[PDB]
């Protein structure tokens, strides 16, 4: 008999891309039945495409269950990121999902971090046990966990206090303040109060799934089972069932006529536009580098809205000069096939969680330009962890500062010269592939949750 599986994620890719992931981990590989219940319409195409394609390729056993939102009036955060929008839209439409479970007799819920505390007392009144895809790494787990610890602590009679400072996470290590999300610095931020009542709820959640394997974040992994965290002494179990696998066009054809391990691909993720003047940098960067490179760019946030013109973005003479060595666009990109490639030697990311844990997977050298939120925590792991190396005084959003061409041409010389780093990433390949295979550390979590579904069958 096949646990059904409610799997209830949030938005963007960033949310979305791991909860499609862990379908079809759960339906190929563990013999559930899931049902992903997702918001309709969607703020990005690109959310659209990966759930259309999902529901074929992995029909029967996954399917679709229709989230209508209930209308949300965004007059009340306003100038908020239409993601951080769509997450709060989404957390008051938390009433919807108690019709939604008795319908889908679920075994268990499994519920995105953006939305959990919320979706925790829904699944509690309907008799389902609950579980969270945290969608980072687990250092910003173990951030998530402690930040209402830490808040409280820094509370004092007479207000709630402001800011954040260095955060020494117990048995984990300290974030600095320069690396905490810059949301997290005002406590009435939208991000900050649903990050906030998210993490309060965790202790009181079945478990928690991440993305993320034992010998990527050992020092992370050991301390949320057991417990260190939350100084209460009670956590959850936690279960590492990552780097979680992925699911011909012009870039392609591009790629394929190329040398081995000779290109640079750039992209900094599926919500972020860099400033003018900083790409104005990096195209000289990348131009004066002597690399071939593959180069996505955003003028906005929401891949809906960007209309610029490439040529009137960057320059109508840099695309012409560097035609035939490189190859740029403003669409989409199947950035999972990109970092398979062999032809790819180094990838230059925001850091995002589902793009380090695509390059942890498949050994590409990491050079970290981290941008806003988890980016600067997840950087000094690609440091920490040998996936690749990350200039800590580049400066990221809300700072004043440019990073030069030459610091950008000088590090990827120095990132495809030195060997020691591709040797270094393919160790971290090495261990992600064995992780995820048969006896390693991630498929044995992800059957120990199995495990728990099964035995949830009413
Ligand atoms: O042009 C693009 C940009 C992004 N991605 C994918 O979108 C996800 C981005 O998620 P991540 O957590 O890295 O960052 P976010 O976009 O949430 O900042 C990853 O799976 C990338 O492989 C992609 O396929 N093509
Ligand atoms: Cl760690």
């Amino acid at each position: 008999a096949r646990p059904h599986v409610v799997l209830l994620p949030s938005a963007g890719m960033g949310h979305l891309v791991p909860f499609a992931r862990l379908a079809v981990a759960l339906s190929e590989g563990h013999g559930c039945n899931v049902s992903v219940a997702a918001v309709q319409p969607t703020v990005s195409s690109a959310e659209s495409r990966l759930l259309d394609a999902l529901f074929v390729a992995a029909a029967p056993a996954v399917r679709r269950l229709d989230f209508r939102l209930a209308p949300f009036d965004e007059s009340e955060f306003p100038g908020a990121d239409p993601f951080f929008l769509r997450f709060e839209a989404t957390r008051r439409s938390a009433p919807l999902l108690g019709p939604l479970l008795d319908a889908a007799e679920a075994s268990a819920l499994v519920t995105d971090i953006v939305l959990a505390s919320v979706a925790l007392p829904v699944a509690r009144e309907r008799g389902v046990p609950c579980y969270v895809l945290f969608t980072s790494s687990a250092a910003m787990l173990s951030l998530c966990a402690y930040f209402p610890a830490y808040l409280d602590a820094h509370a004092a009679a007479g207000s709630v206090g402001v800011g954040v400072g260095n955060v020494d996470i117990p048995g984990v290590f300290r974030i600095p303040k320069s690396s905490v999300p810059q949301a997290l610095h005002d406590p009435d931020h939208l991000f900050t109060q649903q990050f906030v009542a998210n993490g309060r709820c965790l202790v009181a959640c079945d478990g928690i799934l991440v993305n993320t394997f034992d010998a990527f974040e050992p020092d992370a992994v050991t301390a949320l089972r057991q417990g260190s965290i939350t100084v209460s002494g009670g956590f959850p179990p936690v279960f590492t069932v990552g780097p979680m696998l992925p699911v011909t066009a012009d870039y392609m054809r591009w790629l394929s006529a190329q040398p081995p391990r000779s290109v640079v691909y750039v992209s900094f993720g599926s919500r972020k536009a860099i400033p003018r003047d900083q790409l104005r940098e990096l195209a000289a960067g990348l131009e004066a580098s002597g690399k071939r490179f593959l180069w996505v760019v955003k003028s906005t946030i929401v891949d809906r809205d960007d209309t610029a013109d490439l040529g009137g973005l960057l320059g109508d003479g840099f695309l012409e000069r560097v035609q035939g060595r490189a190859f740029v666009t403003m669409g989409w990109v199947e950035q999972e096939e990109i970092l398979q490639h062999g032809s790819v030697g180094l990838f230059i990311s925001h850091c995002g969680w589902n793009s380090l844990t695509e390059a942890a997977a498949f050994g590409v050298p990491v050079l970290a330009w981290p941008r806003f939120g988890d980016q600067r925590v997840n950087a000094a792991l690609v440091a920490r962890s040998g996936l690749g190396a990350w200039e800590e005084g580049w400066t990221w959003d809300g700072e004043e500062g440019l990073t030069t061409r030459k610091e950008v041409a000088k590090k990827i010389k120095g990132m495809m010269g030195y060997d020691a780093v591709a040797e270094k990433a393919a160790k971290v390949g090495d261990a992600a592939a064995a992780a995820i295979a048969k006896c390693g550390t991630s498929y044995q979590s992800l059957e120990e949750f199995v495990q728990r579904c099964r035995d949830a069958e009413r």
